């Protein structure tokens, strides 16, 4: 609790590392809500549905 | 093969474990067959094609 931001030769990888991790969830989000907030304004009823 | 599902405290676990895997699939399915759904309903020329 005390040891884990205090060595930024350790950090600055993870930072990089679990940063693209973060983006890559981003665009899978934005990609995926884009598809379905078209699909539910052509058929609500099995969007809401499911 | 006769020992398999004899254990509980083996089997438990297992059950749990696969038990989430088959459900996350399911999930999969009902969200990418919806989305397929509408689009053959708009193109069905585009979607039996590919
Ligand atoms: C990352 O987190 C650390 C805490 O783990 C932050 O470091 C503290 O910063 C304050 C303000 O200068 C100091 O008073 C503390 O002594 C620091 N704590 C330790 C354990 O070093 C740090 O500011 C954060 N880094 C960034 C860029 O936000
Ligand atoms: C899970 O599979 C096991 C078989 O590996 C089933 O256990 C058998 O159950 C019957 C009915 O009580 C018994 O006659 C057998 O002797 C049992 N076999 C062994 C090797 O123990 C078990 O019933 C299955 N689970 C469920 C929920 O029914």
């Amino acid at each position: 609790a005390r040891l884990q931001f205090t060595y930024n030769h350790i950090q600055r990888p993870v930072n990089d590392m679990l940063g693209r991790v973060a983006i890559a969830w981003c665009e899978l989000c934005n990609h995926e809500l884009t598809l379905w907030n078209e699909a539910r304004k052509l058929n609500p009823n099995a969007i809401a549905s499911v």
